[PDB]
């Protein structure tokens, strides 16, 4: 349970929808698709964060 410090978080990248960007909290890697969660503790699913070059801060699976 951290917001500031991404312990919990790892990574977490942005994507716009053309106009709305927000947050999305991503885990680990599986080959080209990456690890990530929703805006809640909810499950897992794969998402190509390779999209979300805005920025992230996935620096430990860099």
């Amino acid at each position: 349970g951290s917001t500031f410090g991404p312990k919990d978080i790892k990574c977490e990248a942005y994507y716009m929808q053309d106009h709305v960007k927000y947050k999305a909290n991503v885990f680990d890697r599986k080959g080209d698709m990456f690890l990530v969660s929703p805006i809640m503790a909810y499950g897992s699913f794969w998402a190509p964060v390779s999209y979300f070059t805005e920025g992230n801060t996935c620096e430990g699976v860099f």
